[PDB]
């Protein structure tokens, strides 16, 4: 019979007050014989009657596709409201649901910290900006960079670690030609973290 | 019917030359009607003798569960051979076939950067000494520390990350009390890696 898989919205858009969270609820494998499908979302546990459902699309294996999209208040998802998809079809014995909410559990806010390169590093023609990201709860997290007022691109970030204390941390990697390092531009990391003043920060970095 | 599966050494058994690595074939849903397993092993195509296949465990799931282990050489897995595990049973239409080697591709030497604890780091009880390690391939690897021959496990280290170019970098965090950063003790970011002459490097980093 068919299933279901509920998703989150993107993290960004939790963290941004100008952008707008859904959460998107996906069920594969209707068949042909039975393709009315039924969505009911709840917040809460509260039947909630605002979601917009796409029109059954059919897959190249003889199944179909139904989406169903919830938008969710920022403050709502920051608050840890669950979000109920419950799908009904004549093929099921019983209706299938799926809850989520943002990830749970007491939050920390990061510290954040730039670290000039090494200098063994300053004999190359390129060197690296490190900014570490520390003692974070939960995972969710975005990290870029800027230079006087424009995107810094050619950067990496590692993973969220979990560390011994149960915060995560993490590393982001700014690559730029020593020159620049040595002309004194200021670079900065920025973060995006649900337990940050405005769930955002910048630290500066420069010679 | 059966399912094979073949699994490396353990990355730092191939990077020491006082341990022994192995490649561990195992093969699940055998059943009891067919319990009979034959191995054949080869190296580059060439059949070897050598392997030590356990005697068949049955499982809870009333099937059977049967491993073989093949010791491989040090150069031998460096140098690229490849490990092929061959399973036949009487259930199956033709034998399962599994082949493994080391990561391919052409090697690149890690360069090891230490980085002491960000300024703003310095009013905390513990600070973090940073480990960055970049430019390697393949992405195996291993990172300890030590202090005075001793070994300094309160660390975490980030999973490789792909970088831009097609090599791999990742960080490890030691935490200290900062006192013990203070009285100028000296740590030192060990690390493993094919591509290091004897597979081994040291940086330290102190006051
Ligand atoms: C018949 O065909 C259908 C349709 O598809 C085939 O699909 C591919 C393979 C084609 O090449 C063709 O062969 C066919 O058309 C099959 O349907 C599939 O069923 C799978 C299970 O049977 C199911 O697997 C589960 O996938 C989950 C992850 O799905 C992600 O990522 C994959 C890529 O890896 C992608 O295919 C999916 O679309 C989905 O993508 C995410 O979608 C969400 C929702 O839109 C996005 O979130 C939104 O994103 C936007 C911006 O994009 C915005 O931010 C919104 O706010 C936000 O809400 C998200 O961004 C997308 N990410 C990406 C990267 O694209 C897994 O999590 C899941 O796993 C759990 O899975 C297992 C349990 O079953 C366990 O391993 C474990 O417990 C895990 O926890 C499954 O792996 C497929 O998703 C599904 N495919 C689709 C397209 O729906 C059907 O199976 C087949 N039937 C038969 C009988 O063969
Ligand atoms: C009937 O039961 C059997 C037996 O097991 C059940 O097992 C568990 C769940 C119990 O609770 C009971 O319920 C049962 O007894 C079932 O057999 C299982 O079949 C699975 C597939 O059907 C198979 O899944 C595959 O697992 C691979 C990873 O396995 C790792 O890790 C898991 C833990 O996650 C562990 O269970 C395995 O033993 C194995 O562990 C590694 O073993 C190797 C070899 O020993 C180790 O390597 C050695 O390590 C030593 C030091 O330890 C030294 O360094 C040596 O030099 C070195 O060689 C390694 O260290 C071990 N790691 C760890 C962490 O322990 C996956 O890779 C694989 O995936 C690919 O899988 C899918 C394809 O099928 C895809 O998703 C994808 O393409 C992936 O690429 C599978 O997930 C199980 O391994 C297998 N279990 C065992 C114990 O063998 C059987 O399924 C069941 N039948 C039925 C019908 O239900
Ligand atoms: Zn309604
Ligand atoms: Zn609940
Ligand atoms: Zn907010
Ligand atoms: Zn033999
Ligand atoms: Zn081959
Ligand atoms: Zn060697």
């Amino acid at each position: 019979g068919p299933s279901v898989f509920l998703f989150p919205p993107k993290p960004k858009d939790t963290l941004m007050i100008s952008r707008t969270p859904e959460v998107t609820c996906v069920v594969v494998d209707v068949s042909h014989e039975d393709p009315e499908v039924k969505f009911n979302w709840y917040v809460d546990g509260v039947e909630v009657h605002n979601a917009k459902t796409k029109p059954r699309e059919e897959q190249y294996n003889s199944t179909y596709r139904v989406v169903s999209v919830l938008t969710v208040l920022h403050q709502d998802w920051l608050n840890g409201k669950e979000y109920k998809c419950k799908v009904s079809n004549k093929a099921l014995p019983a209706p299938i649901e799926k809850t989520i909410s943002k990830a749970k559990g007491q939050p920390r806010e990061p510290q954040v910290y730039t670290l000039p390169p090494s200098r063994d590093e300053l004999t190359k023609n390129q060197v690296s900006l490190t900014c570490l990201v520390k003692g974070f709860y939960p995972s969710d997290i975005a990290v870029e960079w800027e230079s006087n007022g424009q995107p810094e691109n050619n950067y990496k970030t590692t993973p969220p670690v979990l560390d011994s204390d149960g915060s995560f941390f993490l590393y982001s990697k700014l690559t730029v030609d020593k020159s620049r390092w040595q002309q004194g531009n200021v670079f900065s990391c920025s973060v995006m973290h649900e337990a940050l003043h405005n769930h955002y920060t910048q630290k500066s970095l420069s010679l």
